[PDB]
């Protein structure tokens, strides 16, 4: 054993650049932190290795818990914290393992994918797998990206609603839009402002900037561009007050009709045709039952519940699983799960099942944020969409959006079949 | 090195109960699986240890990838798969580490909590921490659970809309409700049917069963009860057809006005008062600016975007982080993030900031599903709400809902201050 | 001719109770009004006959118009103003004739109705007529009232959200509800409080009182009851502040999900089955086309437009026409037109067209307001629902709601057939 | 007295062009109609005068009523039916008088208006008048038209969702849009296609054509243009099926988020500043109370009710009254009443009340439909906006929209003051 050296003493070893942390014990570091000498947030930098830093943070936290042994089974060792510091999380005390299953092969646009799904919900992966199998036997699915651009919705305020109208009119002209577009586009190589969407409420003006962002999800880049554009706008209207760079008009991570109607991020449609025989043998139902359930649950049931954009069975399940697996911001599922699922009869006999999923607001990226960590990069890699696509910028993000829509469609197929076979 | 024994041979070692898997190589197991002898889904059971089983699955998957080395940095070893098999995930190929940070202390209802947040979004934990600090300096927050019950919304169909009306009327009487309540309650000790909510659309009848479920999230239990109740209902109306046990009328994991208006799971309100001085020094703004931004972003901005239940800054961020940390079903954030944030002036001088968050549909549990895994249990434990509360059933789930609402409120405070200080 | 006597002089004739207005000229009355002696609003009382009073008001108004001859073709003579004064309109300058057509016979619940429709929209009545004919040939329609009660949604405020929670909890107990119900019911013979619906937002508590109101539309009576109930509630919580007797939580004359989900006024469902032959010969289409159009316009189209409660073709047309004809408050069409139209195949061959309309929020009455005028009473009379039904209170209002739903259904049938035959 | 001549006989007088109807009695005409010789719908043409024709129709209808005397007080005489036949109504049996009151002067954009309001709701005109007075004392209101174009939302269907994507992409190019614009614009002098808005759902493509329409409301003209444009589109995609010219994507006469977000018809904003003294003396309240009520009723209350576009007190009342007075299609109030009302403190002391109303979807016209009748033209004339404005097409419709927004704002001011003074 041993015992803790006084503070002033300990604060010196820390300073000796040939004899630093590593000559101090956990108790000595604890003492230094408690005297408010060391800032606990700097532990991963201040300590010898990053792992130790998180160890020290864990010990400190444990001391303050009603059950000191709470963190025992929270894993923290043998994890690369270098990539998380100053990028992804703060006050780190370990990591939360989420089991990763694989659904597939998903036969989409003449290719095959193996889709990783990080979930703690039993049977979700198996159900998605059955849907994938049905689609595969059906001759594969097809998808298209319909629109692409991340949006940011700042709110500005003018002295009078008349002034707000003037600003809106000026933004609607070709010259004003050109000036704003130049200012916005100057901030990055992928910043290419598309048509603006404005909304007035009294003297509040809400401006929705939209743009592609390469392979990144685009929030940071769009925000930077917006800021620059708002400065430029302020030059012409010095009385304008920028109230908030985010005025809930984007709309980011909230249910909003605007995302459903205008789109946000990527808008995708996927479709497939399942032969009648396959619907019988794999899905254990019939086309007629599937259509009946689809109409009376996904359309009418959602309408009676007063849903905007929730005209599907469980798109949120698949979207969340894939998002967590692939390092996406999982909160964005709120907006990204918007989907409408349609089923119809098809074929020369009206016996085959046509299915389509439409998802207008898939917010997704393959660069930046959570996609900078190796484990999430692995899941992106097994799909073939990891990182930036140098040849055709944004192609990887588009492909990932297509895969997400296809997987959602497989999940819908399976769950709807299960509900229709019923009991 | 060595080389693979033939199939028939290999299939025998597998059978010898004194000489089973463990005498076979990875290549031999691969051969057996490829001949369709072994079902790959049974690998974790079929193999010697579970870890090997997932190893075999990983090798098989790697062979089919365009980049065989994709899984290199997806971790799978030294993880307890026994708790995941047949409960939480299928076709497991490893786990996805999500960094866990800690925000707090959160001073809520005269107690202090240390809230784990699993996120890959930089600065989220720090911002929540600043909000927690402001609330703490403000004399702590207060919360109340207003309603509690998980819901399931089956859809049934009658021959005619007149028959649907008859069934609805019968469900509305005391005798019919009593019969249905008895049938529903017989299925479990926590199943206590509360008042029914019906909606007709033509000959479709949508019935929303609601009930408390102890400390479990309640989906499985509510579904079981619903099934039993629907059988009982079928006894009185033999012409009734149960179309789907889930008719999107719950509503589960979709944006729906019904959850916002009636509630789903737990309905919570939290409030605090931040002194003016604290708003100046910690939040770097003023009360007036905070109220202006709150009105013109969370209320008016959300209204212009056509939001139902999205009258907040970023409740989804906090909700998702906590949910992933604590083993909740993360897809449920779709419904659980519904929140309205209100700010007003308060105090003898109208200088202090009153803030409140109202979240009517927090779907949450501390037993079952993802909460059965030790790492997620650790995060539940550091909050003091892990598992069932034997004395007062459902108390732990209620406490967790209160903490979620309080943390959301801290996050709102911080983000709104950041937006208001602006630039 | 003649010329105007001085004011003081003229003000005396007005006073002589044997020689009053009628001895004064229009110019003399004009002079008196312009000197601010007579209050123009009292003209119909102050003048000899009411008609003259409105004549004087018209002359005064004409003097102030840029085109003095504007009122020439606005009719005002030979109209009974006695019933409008102090009841229905103020500053009356005449009346606006709305042409009234008749659609029918509508074969509903084994009776025949002749439905008056006041419209200036060409072809609306003819289209409704064709729908009525199709329904009649189909063996008539059937309807049911599913729920009945007008609602008022006051908002009150407590010092703290905790206090609001306390009040909500107290309202949810049997004793508190009993006290409130007694207070509410004491105000009128039809005031019978049904279950309360509360919603908290911070320290705001929104309370939705619901009740039947006999044959009246019920707004006045419900408001009176609410006031009394709120006074009683204030007795138990002296800190409560009644912020507004209408907190937009009713919700009255605004689009709101709450009316769609919970109902407001009368909730009705109507249905019919149209034989295939009749669909061919009268509607000039086929059942399959009708169902296709219904799904892809009323369900999917409305979903893509982000509609709450607008899952129909043109229910608002029929509702407005009937409401204007029958003396209903026409603004209420905003809420009353909420409808979902469903069409399916039916019969032994799936060749016949089953149609149903569901309208959960028909706000309607046959006593009070506009129903006190003879012309509107005539339209109510030709339906057989005029005034109060002494035997079975509220029966006439219910019948009128059924007729409204049936007529809406006929209109939907016709318009949908027209759209499907297309070109 | 006399008695009825036989049919064959009577059918001949009808034919004699020197001795036609007018030599036949009401009983003889009745006999002819009942033998199915005369088509009752042709009565106004077939009879001598139009008035007689409606008389005959009334007698026929009376015979079939349970109370033959029902029509006694439904007026039909001395009304110009020539303008209603083949334009405005069918099977006419008279007209429904709606009392017309006048609110004003409304001081708007430096002019004064006298606004006619056709209502049977007591106190509505008086309340609007008080609001007008307050605004007038406040130095008048200001308004701006922000956007202008009526929309039509057809739905077309392609064989596959991929084909729908192809069509959407083609519509998004400059060349495709140019072709469609040419085809659309060829149909009328006011048809000037603006940017298209498309939405896919599976293989359904919803296209929202928008355009100004001169002074007409524009539905007929927009529909004609759409038809022509869809034919042109069919030329390039022969597999396209036009499913419905109206796919509920306009959206016409239904609550829809799309009208709220994108606008429909005219988008208007109006504002005023009420001095504190005027708020005290005329409105009998204070600015602080007004703002409190506005926030907690029009914003928070509407949010809790799950309103899209209903963030106001009673805009529907004013809109309906004006619409009925001025010959507008009253059903359109459903969409046209969408409004958000905002109140703030203003002035050097924050004592004055700033108010603004924003109405993005005012559907309105001053030519065609109900505006072709003299009584409604009178109400349009007293506003100075009757008919087409030859110099500046569409100016009259824009002015009327501004007046509607201003009147709505006055009504909001008054009602909100009444609610705030409370009791």
């Amino acid at each position: 054993p041993r015992e803790p050296r006084p503070n002033e003493e300990c604060l010196q070893i820390l300073g000796n650049a040939e004899k630093g942390a590593k000559f101090l014990s956990d108790a000595e570091i604890i003492q230094l932190v408690n005297a408010k000498h060391i800032p606990a947030y700097k532990l991963e930098t201040l300590m010898e290795t990053h792992e130790r830093g998180v160890s020290i943070r864990r010990q400190l936290l444990s001391k303050k818990l009603s059950e000191p042994s709470s963190l025992q089974y929270l894993p923290y060792r043998d994890y690369n914290y270098s990539l998380v510091m100053g990028a992804c999380c703060e006050n780190v005390i370990g990591y939360m393992p989420i089991p990763v299953g694989v659904a597939g092969p998903l036969c989409l646009d003449e290719k095959e994918f193996q889709v990783p799904m990080a979930t703690t919900e039993g049977c979700l992966v198996a159900s998605t797998n059955r849907g994938c199998r049905a689609i595969g036997l059906g001759g594969g699915a097809s998808s298209r990206v319909l629109a692409d651009g991340m949006t940011r919705g700042p709110v500005v305020r003018l002295p009078r609603a008349c002034d707000s109208a003037e600003v809106k009119a000026w933004l609607e002209t070709s010259e004003g839009f050109a000036v704003i577009k130049e200012a916005f586009d100057s901030t990055s190589r992928f910043a290419r402002l598309q048509k603006l969407h404005t909304s007035i409420a009294g003297r509040n003006l809400y401006i929705r900037f939209q743009s592609r962002s390469g392979d990144a999800m685009g929030m940071n880049m769009i925000s930077k561009g917006t800021e620059k554009a708002l400065s430029k706008l302020h030059e012409y209207f010095p009385e304008m007050q920028i109230l908030a760079v985010s005025g809930n008009y984007c709309t980011d991570k909230k249910p909003a009709a605007i995302n459903w109607i205008e789109g946000r991020g990527k808008s995708v449609v996927c479709e497939a045709v399942i032969p009648a025989k396959v619907v019988r043998e794999v899905l254990k139902t019939t086309t007629e039952a599937m259509i009946e359930v689809n109409i009376n649950k996904n359309l009418v049931g959602s309408a009676m519940a007063g849903s905007i954009g929730g005209y599907n069975a469980h798109a949120a399940n698949i979207v969340t699983a894939i998002y967590i697996a692939c390092g996406q911001d999982a909160a964005q599922n709120v907006g990204s799960s918007n989907c409408i699922t349609l089923m119809e009869a098809s074929g020369p006999t009206n016996e085959d099942l046509y299915i389509s999923c439409t998802m207008p607001s898939i917010e997704i990226g393959t660069v930046g944020g959570g996609t900078n960590l190796l484990p999430q990069q692995a899941c992106l890699q097994m799909l073939g969409v990891q990182g930036a696509c140098k040849d055709n910028p944004g192609e990887n993000a588009r492909q990932l959006a297509r895969i997400v829509c296809g997987t959602v469609m497989a999940g819908e197929l399976s769950l709807m079949a299960a509900l229709a076979a019923g009991h």
